[PDB]
């Protein structure tokens, strides 16, 4: 029924490292399955997910864990790396209840970025809730030396920050080019185009960007939670396009889409929330 936070964080970090390493070291020909809604999936996505699931469930067989892809655990204990024994500075090592935990996984965010050699946009995302409340976020960028960024509540791992721009930077994909939606923005600003939803949140975390405005029902729980915990630990904001907290259902039977969109603000961009809320105020998002 219970475990320590340090144990738990070590298991998750071990899983993410191993998955990231699997992705970055992979030279065989990729085979692209197409889901029944056109979206891509490769054996690299699924193998990454199995690694993550197997490592975690081998320690915590009861644990609630939700992943983008349709695979679970299975990889036998003796092919899995041993668990790291890291300590975490002044962070307090809590006893926690396994059944209060829910884990949300994207084994490979930017599957299309991957298949198009946009390797810089590929992330592994693992986020955790505890009693419904976001608690841990772990992000890896396999093609950026398997760099891992993570946060546990208000504590945050080492992170390189680009010198602040001074112009406010909006970041979006070309396909969701919101530049016309924000022409009335009060202060000087720029639009940077970046594929990958994980990548776009990381851009804010590394101060390459300030605002990620996603007034669309394209994001899922696993796309946001990991980066959310980190950005929030930095003092940034993640919410609906109407300013409310993102929802994280407890089961994959329920829809994992963020149906009221996504909005992320850098610490300094928090003052622009009212502006963004008045922009979103007349939008009714519809799904199909
Ligand atoms: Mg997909
Ligand atoms: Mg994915
Ligand atoms: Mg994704």
């Amino acid at each position: 029924m219970q475990t320590s936070l340090f144990e738990f964080a070590n298991v998750l970090i071990t899983a993410v490292k191993e998955a990231s390493y699997s992705i970055s070291k992979f030279k065989e020909e990729v085979e692209i399955k197409y889901k029944s809604d056109g979206s891509e999936v490769t054996q690299v996505d699924t193998q990454s997910q199995q690694i993550i699931f197997s490592i975690i469930k081998n320690k915590y067989p009861t644990i609630n864990i939700i992943g983008e892809e349709d695979v679970e655990n299975g990889i036998p204990d003796n092919q899995l790396p041993t668990i790291t024994q890291l300590s975490f500075g002044s962070l307090e090592n809590k006893i926690i209840n396994i059944n209060d935990i829910i884990i949300y996984v994207d084994p490979l965010d930017g599957t299309d970025c991957y298949t198009h050699k946009q390797y810089d946009s590929v992330c592994v995302l693992v986020g955790v809730t505890y009693k419904g409340k976001p608690m841990i976020g772990i992000v890896s960028k396999p093609f950026y030396n398997n760099e891992i960024t993570f946060a546990i509540e208000n504590y945050i791992s080492s992170i390189s920050l680009q010198p602040l721009n001074d112009k406010i930077i909006f970041v979006c994909s070309k396909k969701n080019d919101i530049q016309h939606l924000i022409k009335s923005f009060p202060d000087p600003y720029e639009v940077k185009y970046k594929g990958g939803s994980g990548a776009k949140m990381m851009a804010i975390i590394h101060q390459e960007a300030d605002i990620y405005y996603h007034p669309l029902i394209q994001s899922c729980t696993w796309d946001t939670l990991a980066a959310q915990v980190i950005l929030e630990a930095q003092g940034g904001i993640v919410c609906d396009i109407y300013g409310n907290p993102l929802c994280y259902p407890s089961s994959k039977k329920e829809s994992m889409r963020h149906k009221k969109g996504v909005l992320c603000l850098s610490p300094r961009a928090k003052k622009y929330l009212p502006y963004m809320l008045s922009i979103s105020k007349t939008i009714l998002l519809l799904q199909h």
